[PDB]
């Protein structure tokens, strides 16, 4: 078990799909704000990406890793249980594909995947109303793994 | 702002099933309008092929993008659940196989799959009923990743 | 239905549990092949393998033997006991699928997953029931041909 | 379909896991005496290897088929439904492990799997209490994939 | 009576639920040790932050270093969403992958429970068994296998 885990040559990805904003950017700020301010990583080499939704973060985040270098990354994203079978389907794909991807690649990739039964969940998991931002430990987690990746 | 996304030079495949062409041809069509109206996508750069049935939908994908160059693929089918597990089954695959397609060509593939319990909930997803058609959302999502795969 | 495929090469790859309603499929596939969409009888190579869970090797192996334009892969499962039916029809339609994708050799789905066998005899067009695998036979036929 | 397999050249590898002896025990016996007495298969060109549990079948038949050349494996294993979520998903994980080896090397692999609620659906399996030695299944199965794979 | 003296075995676990994890790995390797003579030079651990890292943990120590057999350890337990079901699905097939994939015997030491209490009973507490020595005998018996 580590302790003051500090990243200053740290480059960090960070991808995020844009369903359900409310939660994403609390959760994202978290993520970021832990990086910088516990883990002294560089606000300039933290790339910030987002795509429309969870089912893209796989490929986003695929394509982004071809493109530049990165210690970890981060895909983030809110899926809610709707009135479909849609959340359970594209849930399991886009945890499947997260992992792949970082298998395939050999990039630690931090899953920032919320799969709530409502949105009152999500708040709860970004920070808000009493609940514990989730984005911090993704941070943590990232700087962890890219260090360990080092 | 997804509004301003415009992709004029973006080469786009549509591949759907034939399976509940009710809501298909609404998905498809408010795919098309979409790219078209909204993000300049010409008609031209837009081939529509047919499969079947979701089933299909990979391996169609999967054949079409060995033959041509596209930046972004939107497969499109509606799955509504029968009375045996067929639908939990392929539903299961099928999507599986999209994200797969996508990942190992590195071309975007939207899923523009319906998983539904009856076909109220699929019409109301092609926007008929008060409902809101996905196919728009599902055009737009294939020019943003279409863009951000070349730039 | 105007898709005709004299050239085309099938093979049909059928399990053997539940030949009561596998026997209906096959036929169906052929003769909807044959009678509707010109396919040769002896472009149609058809081949059983004990049960579902060998449909994906079974294909497999043929394919790397043989050229096929499409592959018809048949099956019936029938909810049990245990949770084997759902582990096994997993599995299965996700090897089927990922030969087809490994391959480039369209694999049409063929297994039914029912919870009783009145399912299954009404889905091999017995009792008022319509036969799928008339509709399997047309898709291989379809998916050879986009295969160009 | 076909009449009377008979494969006494074939080389048939069995992996079994070693969790619930009782119900493996017979399914082991019922493979390997269904393929001498039915198939002719030879007893020394079966070769019979075991893992500590379920989990370990893929990985033990990947060893194996690297190793030495087989014309079939029959992966055997019990899986019992118990208090946690384990079950499910080494059941899940297992098949569809097994199913890749035998995808991967192209060398059929016999599902030998019981994935049962309780241990008298896994001993009924095994042919005891009335109930067929499932056992049988496989070895038949095994042998007619390894003489199809010629 | 399996014996693994020149076996490299690495353990890799996730910091979740350290009060469930710390048992598990102590019995890993008390158990490789003490009763399959592996020694104690030759087990690397190494923990990540959680069970969704383990595979990708595991994957990258086995490129870096050679080992024998690898255990990963961590403890899931079902919570308020359903995180629970789609990453205990993900990390055991991420698991089954990279074991496939290197042809390094995995362990599977990976609790996927539904409380506390059910992770702790298995970690050999309150009166239950402790899986880790289980998984210990498990990796000593697939290093040696795969030799």
């Amino acid at each position: 078990n580590p302790s003051d885990l500090k990243g200053p040559e740290l480059r960090i990805l960070i991808v995020h799909a844009r369903g359900n904003l409310q939660a994403i950017e609390p959760l994202v700020k978290g993520a970021v704000e832990t990086m910088i301010e516990k883990h002294d990583v560089k606000l300039e080499n933290i790339d910030i990406e987002s795509v429309p939704g969870s089912w893209e973060l796989p490929q986003g985040i695929r394509a982004s890793i071809a493109r530049n270098t990165y210690d970890a990354v981060i895909g983030i994203g809110v899926l809610i249980k709707g009135s479909t079978m849609h959340f359970e389907y594209i849930s399991e794909a886009v945890v499947h594909g997260l992992m792949r991807v970082g298998l395939d690649s050999g990039v630690p990739v931090i899953l920032g995947l919320l799969t709530v039964l409502n949105e009152e969940q999500a708040l709860y998991r970004a920070g808000l109303n009493g609940g514990h931002n989730h984005g911090n430990d993704w941070g943590s987690a990232a700087v962890e793994m890219g260090l360990k990746a080092l």
